[PDB]
C-alpha cells in the first residue's frame, strides 16, 4: 500500500547512490569468514563501467525504483538484488543497468536502450539472466534439453554428471530417456535382469536434491510406462516414486488414434525395438506396426494406459503432454534430425543428442505497456508498432546472450553456437484484455491475441534476418524450412492474418538467412511477472484477489459505488470470483471471469490461434472444475486435433 | 546328514558327466527369451579345453563332489555353480576345473595342480574368482581402493561413475573422502554454503542400491566427523543417515594421544587446512599443530568425539578403526606416497590416487588340511612344509590372476600392473586348534599361530622372488623397504621366529627383487569357509552349535558317554556354550571356549603376534559381552599401542 514506498526508501538509505561505486564494491567483495576474494562482477563489465562511469551513472533514473508494489519489490529484494554480508547492495536500477551491461558489453548505446526500456517495464529477461548477467561466469540460459547418452552404466552416469553440472547453475532441464531398457530386459554378462527406469530415476531424483528441476520425457510405448507416469503420486509405494521430478509424455499420433478407436497398444523395451524414437509420423507408424506384428513387445488395451494417465493427471497434475509428431512436422529445426523432448516447462522444442544439449535464453514482453489512448480520448487502443519495435530489441538482446554466455557443459555450447535458438514470450495478456475491457472469451480478445503474436513473430524474424545480414545465418540454416521460405504458420497450412508484410520478410529471409533457427516460445513468467506486477504470461487470472484485490476490478467496483465492506467480504469468501453476485453489472462479470469460469475449449482455441506464429511451443496450463475422465479426454483430443504441440502443461485442479 | 549325499547325487543325475561337454554347453548358451548368444565361457578357455579335452576330462575325480556337507554344497548350488535356464549346469568339479583353467590358461600342468589341490580342499580363491574365472570378462579381483578424485561436482561425479562401474562387477570398495569440504564451507560463484559430506554420501548410498558394498574412509579431524560416524544409526534422523554404507576411521596417532591425555582436538574443512591427509606421523603432527595455532578450525574436547565414536560402535558395530600411521610406517608401498584408506573389509593397505585405484585378488589357505599323525601315532602334528608348499602355489595363482583379469576401470589396471599386490589369507584356524586340542588362549595356540604365519609369509615372498627371477620385479620395486631387505617384521622392529631361513630369502630379494609389492592380507572368508566346512578365517568359534553341533565337540561328548538328550537340550538353550555345564571335563571347556568367553586382550595379542608377518593388514573383528565404554577404550588403546594397523573391524555385540 504505502508499504512499498516505505520498503523502497529504506533500501535507498542503506544503499550507495552511484552505480559505479556499487559496481566497485561488488567487484571488490571478499568473503569475510574465509578471507576469499569473491567478485560479483566480471572483470569485463567492471572495466566497461569504469571507462564510462559518468555516462552510466547519470543515465539512471532512481525515480523508477518506486514502481514495483510492495510484494513486487520484495521479490527482487529476497532473490534478485546482489547481497554483501546478507545485506542488499543493489538498487533495482543497478540490477537493471548491470543486466544491460552484461548483455551488450561495449555497445553503450544498446545498453542504455535496454536500460531505459527495462526500467520503464517494457520487457524483462528470465531469472537466470537477472541473476547472472554481468557476473563473473554469466550462466544466463534458462533451458537445457538433454539426451540420455546411452543405455549403459557409463552413458547413464555421464548423463547424470552432465545434469548435475547443468542444474548447479540456473539451468532447468528436460531429459529424454526413451533408450533405457525396461524392467526384466537382458543384460550381457550378468544373471539377474534389469530393474528398469524407476531405480534409474531414483538416482536422478537424488542428484536433483543434492545440487534447475528435471522433467523427464518418455514415449508411451516404453515398457516401464505405467510406473513412470505415477512418479509424483503421493500415495506412493515408496521406492517406486520420485517426488521431485516431473513425468512428461512424448506422444506419437499413433497412440492417440489407438486410444480413440479403442484399439491395442504394444509396449516395448528399446532393446527389443530399436529406432522408435528416431523417427515420427508415417515412418514411425510403419516401424511401430511391424514390431507389433513381429511379437517384439507386450500388447494391451490402449485405453488402460490412457485411463491411468488421466488418473495420474487428475491426482498429481502430471504427466505433461507434448505431441511428438506436431513438434517434428512443424519445426524449423527438422533438418537436424528427430526432436526427442521438450523442456522443464514444455515450451522449448529443439534438437538434442548425446553430443548436443539444446539451450535457450528467455525474455518476456510486457503486453500492457503498449496500451494507449488514441488520437482523441474515447478509447485506449493497442500500439502494435511499438510492440513490434520492442520485440526487435529483445530479439537482439537474446542473440547477444548466446555469445556472452558461460556454458556449463561443452555439449550445450556446441549446440547453441550452431543453431542459435532464441525464445520470446509474454506476460500480462490477462491485464491487457482487462485494460481494453475485452472479456478473455470475447471475439476481440480472440482477435487481439492473434494480432499480438503475429507482430512479435514478424518483428523477431525481421530482427533476426537483419542480424544474419550482419553476421551471416546460423551454421545450419541451409536446408531448413525457413531457407525455403516456409515459416511457422505455413507449416500449419494457414495464411497469416495480414497485419504485417510477410512476403517481403520471406524474401529477405530466403536471400540473407536468419541468425536464429527459432525465436518464439511463450514460457511461464512466474517470478518476473510478479516483479513487473502483471498476470502470468498468456493465461487468464486464477482469482480476482488480509489480502490483495484485482486493481482493475477495484477501480470499477469503486467507480460504481457498490464497493464497500459487505462487498469486500463477498469476494474473499468467494475465492476471487464475482459471478452470482447480487449487484454487479453483467459486463464486469464477463470481463473478470476467472480461469475456472472460462471454457477450456476457448483456452485451447486461442492457443491454437497464436500457435501458428510460434516457432517452438508454449506452456499451456489447463484448468478444471472438479476434473472428470471424460472432460480430460475431450480436452486432450480437442488440442491434439487442433494440432497443438504442447497439448498440456500442468493440470491445475478444482 | 544323509541329506548332503542326497542333494549331491541328484545334481549328478541332472548333470552331464564330462567337463568338456558342459563347457561346450555353457559356451554355446543362448538366452531363450531374448534369442541372444550368452556364452558363460571365454573364447580363450573354450579353445584350451577343446585342444585338451581328454587330458582334462580324465583328471576330474567326481568322487570329490561328495565332501561338502549339505549346507556347504547348497551354498555352491545357490550361488557359485553356473546355471542355464535357472538349472544348475555345473558340478563342483567342473566349477573347480574351470576356475583352474581361467587362472592358468595354457599351463595345463599348473591347471591340474591347482585342480587337485582345490578339489582336495587345500585352498580356495575368493568368490569373485570362483564366479568369473574362465568366463568371458573375468573380473576376479575382490578389492578396490578408490581415491575421491577432487572436491568439485566433476570430481565427485567422476568418482561416482567409477564406483558404479566397479560395484557392478564383483568388486568391493573402500573410498576415502578426506578432501571433500565440510558443511558451511564457501563455494566460489554461489551464495549458499556447502551442505557437506552427508548429502554427498546419500548420493553414494543411492548408487550402491542401484547397482560390492562401500566402505568410506575419513580421518577424525574432518569437520563433518560427528554425523559421518552415525551413518548406520537405526534411530536415524532420516536424511542424515545412509543405511547401506560403512564408516571406517582413518586414525592418526595424534588423535589417540589427544584423547588419552584428555586434550583438545580441532576439526577442519580440507579447504581451510590443505595437506592433512597427504602426510603422516611427525610431518602430520607438525602440520596439524600449526593449523591449530593459526585458528583454521574448530577446537573441541577430544573425548567428546571419542565418546560419540564409542556410542556408534556400541550401537551399530561401526565405524571400523584403522590406524593411518601404522599403515604408512609399516608399508612396503611407502615409496609410492601416503596411503589414504583400507578397503571394504579393512585388510587391504595399498596406495590409491585419482589416477590409481588399488586392486587386490584374494585366496585363503585351509589351515586344518596340513594336520597329520606323526611318524608313529600318539600325536597328530602340523606339516609346515606342506603348508609352505601350498602357499607357494596360491602365490603363483594369485599372480597369474593379475595378468588374466578384466579390469573394470582403467585406473585399476594402471595401479595393479605397476605394483602387483597379492593377498593370501586363512580359514580354519579355530578348527586347527581344536584338532590338535589346543585351547585358543593357550601358549601352544599362541606359538602355532606365530609359526603358521611365518611360513605363509616366507613361502609367499619366496614364490614371489622366484617369479621376479622369471619376469623381473614389479615396476616400482626399486626404492622400497624390500629392495633394502627390510621386511614386514623388521618394520615392527622384531626378529622373526626363526622356523625358516630369512637371511637367504632376504639375500635373493635384494639381488633379484620380488614380483609382488605386497602378499599377505588375512580377509573374511565367510561364504568360502562354509563351502569348505571350516571356521571363519583366524577367529575363534562364535558358538558350538533343529540345529548343527560342533563336530569336534560332538566326537568328544560321545566318546565320553555324556552325550544324549538332557545334554543336547543343554547347549541349544545355552547358545553353543559349554561352560558352567555340570559334567564336562575341564579340558573340553577350555578347548571349546566360545569367542564371548575368550579374553579380547588375548585376541589382540595374537593379532599383534601374526601381524609381524603381514605385508598389509587383517580383518580383526572384536567381540564384547555387554559392551562398556571403558572396555572398548581399553580394547582400542591396547591394540593401538600394540601397533595394530586395523585396530578394529566390526564390533560384534552381546
Amino acid at each position: 500500500t504505502l508499504a512499498a514506498r516505505i520498503a523502497i526508501s529504506n533500501l535507498h538509505k542503506q544503499t550507495t547512490k552511484q552505480f559505479s561505486k556499487v559496481v566497485e564494491d561488488l567487484y571488490r567483495y571478499v568473503n569475510a569468514a574465509t578471507g576469499k576474494p569473491a567478485p560479483m562482477i566480471s572483470d569485463d563489465v567492471y572495466n566497461i563501467v569504469m571507462e564510462n562511469k559518468d555516462k552510466l551513472n547519470s543515465a539512471i533514473v532512481y525515480d523508477r525504483d518506486f514502481q514495483y508494489s510492495y510484494f513486487g519489490f520484495k521479490t527482487l529484494e529476497r532473490s534478485y538484488l546482489l547481497r554483501i554480508n546478507g545485506q542488499v547492495a543493489e538498487r533495482p536500477q543497478h540490477l537493471i543497468m548491470r543486466v544491460a551491461l552484461g548483455i551488450h558489453g561495449r555497445d553503450i548505446e544498446a545498453a542504455l536502450e535496454t536500460y531505459n526500456l527495462m526500467s520503464l517495464k517494457y520487457f524483462t529477461h528470465a531469472s537466470p539472466t537477472l541473476f547472472n548477467a554481468g557476473t563473473p561466469k554469466p550462466q544466463m540460459s534458462s533451458c537445457f534439453l538433454v539426451a540420455m547418452k546411452e543405455d549403459s552404466i557409463e552413458g547413464i552416469y555421464d548423463t547424470l554428471k552432465e545434469c548435475a553440472l547443468i542444474s548447479k547453475t540456473a539451468g532447468g532441464i528436460g531429459l529424454h530417456i526413451h533408450n533405457i531398457r525396461s524392467t526384466g530386459s537382458y543384460i550381457a554378462g550378468t544373471n539377474g535382469t534389469s530393474n528398469g527406469l524407476i531405480p534409474m530415476i531414483r538416482v536422478f531424483n537424488n542428484t536433483a536434491r543434492y545440487v534447475g528441476a528435471f522433467a523427464l520425457y518418455l514415449e508411451p510405448w516404453h515398457a516401464d510406462i505405467f510406473d513412470f507416469i505415477d512418479i509424483r503420486k503421493n500415495h506412493g509405494k515408496e521406492e517406486i516414486r520420485a517426488r521431485d521430478l516431473f513425468p512428461a509424455l512424448w506422444i506419437p499420433d499413433l497412440f492417440m488414434k489407438r486410444v480413440e478407436e479403442n484399439g491395442t497398444w504394444t509396449l516395448f523395451s528399446p532393446t527389443s525395438a530399436p529406432g522408435l524414437s528416431d523417427c515420427y509420423g508415417d515412418e514411425f507408424e510403419a516401424l511401430y506396426t511391424r514390431y507389433e506384428k513381429e511379437g517384439r513387445g507386450k500388447t494391451i488395451k490402449a485405453q488402460k494406459l490412457w485411463y491411468s494417465i488421466l488418473e495420474a493427471q487428475t491426482e498429481t497434475g502430471t504427466p505433461f503432454v507434448v505431441y511428438k509428431d506436431a513438434c517434428n512436422r512443424k519445426s524449423n529445426q527438422k533438418n537436424l534430425g528427430v526432436i526427442k523432448s521438450s523442456n522443464l516447462c514444455c515450451e522449448i522444442v529443439e534438437y538434442s543428442a548425446p553430443d548436443e544439449t539444446a539451450v535457450c535464453n528467455l525474455a518476456s514482453v510486457a503486453l500492457p505497456a503498449f496500451i494507449e489512448t488514441s488520437e482523441d480520448g474515447k478509447t485506449s487502443t493497442y500500439n502494435f508498432k511499438k510492440l513490434h519495435e520492442i520485440a526487435k530489441v529483445v530479439t537482439r538482446n537474446l542473440n547477444r546472450v548466446i555469445d556472452r554466455n558461460y556454458y556449463p557443459v561443452e555439449e550445450a555450447r556446441k549446440s547453441n553456437m550452431r543453431h542459435r535458438p532464441i525464445a520470446l514470450g509474454v506476460q500480462g495478456l490477462a491485464d491487457t484484455f482487462m485494460l481494453l475491457r475485452l472479456p478473455f472469451d470475447s471475439e476481440e480478445a480472440r482477435l487481439l491475441n492473434i494480432q499480438i503474436f503475429e507482430t512479435i513473430y514478424h518483428a523477431s524474424m525481421e530482427a533476426s534476418c537483419e542480424l544474419a545480414q550482419k553476421d551471416g545465418p546460423y551454421e545450419t540454416f541451409q536446408g531448413s524450412p525457413a531457407s525455403q521460405g516456409i515459416l511457422q504458420f505455413d507449416m500449419w497450412d494457414q495464411k497469416p492474418y495480414g497485419m504485417w508484410d510477410w512476403d517481403t520478410l520471406r524474401k529477405d529471409i530466403m536471400k540473407h538467412g536468419v541468425r536464429n533457427s527459432l525465436t518464439m516460445a511463450p514460457m511461464p513468467t512466474a517470478s518476473t511477472s510478479q516483479i513487473l506486477g502483471y498476470n502470468e504470461c498468456f493465461e487468464p487470472v486464477t482469482s480476482n484477489m488480509f489480502q490483495v484485490v484485482n486493481p482493475y476490478l477495484l477501480r470499477d467496483l469503486v467507480d460504481l459505488g457498490i464497493w464497500d465492506e459487505g462487498m469486500k467480504q463477498y469476494l474473499i469468501t468467494q475465492n476471487g470470483s464475482i459471478q452470482g453476485l447480487p449487484n454487479v453489472p453483467q459486463e464486469l462479470k464477463d470481463l473478470y471471469k476467472t480461469v475456472w469460469e472460462i471454457s477450456q475449449k476457448t483456452i485451447i482455441n486461442m492457443a491454437a490461434d497464436r500457435s501458428v506464429y510460434i516457432d517452438q511451443s508454449h506452456s499451456l496450463n489447463l484448468f478444471l472444475r472438479a476434473p472428470t475422465m471424460g472432460k480430460l479426454t475431450s480436452m486432450h483430443f480437442y488440442g491434439w486435433k487442433k494440432g497443438l504441440k504442447t497439448g498440456m502443461y500442468y493440470l491445475r485442479t478444482q
